[PDB]
């Protein structure tokens, strides 16, 4: 069912009114998703499995949660349909077998929603005032948090991570109005708004943790970062700053050589290539170094063989991976939840992953914007604190109330 831009968009999610929906952009289209037909859901710790549609709920084997995924891909009331899903970060701590403090957020739901709307413009099909945010407050708490990172990492630790701080809010956001002047402010590679069992997300991802078509696999690592927060003059000049700092690009090849060791883990022998290295990306308050990559899927693995190997973003997380997640675990004392994981959409054509920062979140005892930066060996306290401030500006100047 037809009919013949973002204001509408925003104005329908408003009248969506409690109920659960997921948007996510992907230009040229954005998707609204309505309702619960049938959905996957693994809870925080990862020892439950609840399948639910129309017919009951089901406990499934938990054993391997990307098994579970694959099942719930494969099910008759899914095959076919678009699904929308979220990855907390502490999905990669469960499918690595480190232990971790469980938080409050599911590990991993995949949602087939009741109804959609699927805006490709200036039509659509049918099927079925600001909060005033101090960024700068516990900073110093945080440049400590910092300065414990650089010195693990010259003892030999490991060799790069994201430590990231909270900014709890005053009081709860209104989503759909958000959303709208959000957006205007940013050019993400996806958008995404989420609403579920009392949770909602919403932000503008800078890049892809992954995206399939057919046996191509693609990835997208940021890494290195100036602000494009002043006149064009100035914004230029950080371009080229950001082009030339021996730091960022020597962070930003760390990364891209860690994202071809993953893809090298599940793609053909020498199939794995950059096809775009290290480019400026504009992404609203701020400038990153980015470089594609791509691989052909081996014989033997599929996209979420794909996803575990490639989640959390590098540029997320750390290297090498599994040594920085314990160190942000020891680092950190809030849980990232939805934080640095992912938001996904798949359909008939792709599996599309996006990375979950520049964002928004709150639920029923927290309501927070989180921001981080990746320290290395050559990293200044002073100046990861400003980063994250420049990262946050992306989100918190329009936090609607
Ligand atoms: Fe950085």
């Amino acid at each position: 069912e037809f009919l013949h831009w973002l204001p509408t968009i925003s104005g329908v999610l408003r009248q969506f009114a409690e109920e659960e929906c997921y948007v996510y952009e992907r230009q040229p289209c954005w998707y609204l998703g309505k309702g619960c037909q049938a959905r996957l859901h693994i809870n925080a710790d990862g020892t439950q499995a609840t399948f639910i549609d129309d017919a009951g709920e089901q406990k499934w084997a938990v054993d391997s949660i990307a098994d579970c995924a694959r099942r719930f891909m494969a099910h008759p009331q899914v095959k076919g349909r678009r699904v929308y899903g979220q990855v907390g970060f502490n999905f990669a701590a469960h499918a690595r077998g480190i232990a971790f403090n469980a938080g409050e957020w599911p590990l991993l739901t995949l949602t087939v929603p009741r109804e959609e709307l699927i805006f490709e413009k200036g039509n659509v099909t049918v099927y079925a005032a600001p909060l005033a945010v101090d960024t700068a407050l516990n900073g110093e708490a945080y440049k400590q948090q910092v300065a414990r990172a650089v010195a693990e990492i010259r003892r030999g630790e490991y060799v790069k991570v994201i430590v990231s701080r909270a900014i709890p809010l005053p009081s709860r956001i209104d989503m759909p109005a958000t959303l709208l002047y959000g957006r205007q402010a940013n050019t993400p590679v996806r958008s995404f708004m989420f609403r579920q069992e009392g949770r909602e997300a919403l932000g503008f991802s800078p890049e892809l943790v992954m995206s399939v078509t057919g046996n191509k696999v693609v990835t997208e690592p940021l890494a290195g970062t100036r602000d494009r927060m002043g006149n064009p003059e100035h914004n230029k000049a950080k371009e080229a700053e950001l082009l030339h700092d021996s730091k960022e690009v020597l962070e930003h090849i760390l990364s891209v050589k860690e994202a071809i060791a993953e893809l090298e883990a599940v793609c053909l022998p020498g199939s794995v290539v950059v096809e775009d290295l290290m480019s400026v990306r504009q992404r609203g308050s701020v400038q990153h170094l980015g470089s594609g990559v791509s691989g052909q899927l081996a014989e033997n693995k599929d996209a979420w063989d794909a996803f575990t190997v490639l989640f959390p973003s590098i540029t997320a997380s750390g290297i090498p991976k599994n040594a920085a997640l314990n160190a942000i675990m020891q680092i950190e004392k809030t849980p990232r939840e939805l934080y640095s994981g992912a938001i996904l959409l798949l359909d008939d054509t792709r599996f599309d992953a996006a990375l979950v920062l520049r964002s928004v979140f709150q639920d029923s005892q927290r309501c927070w914007i989180q921001a981080g930066a990746g320290i290395i060996a050559q990293s200044t306290p002073e100046r990861e604190l400003t980063e994250t401030r420049e990262k946050l500006a992306s989100i918190a100047p329009y936090l609607m109330v």
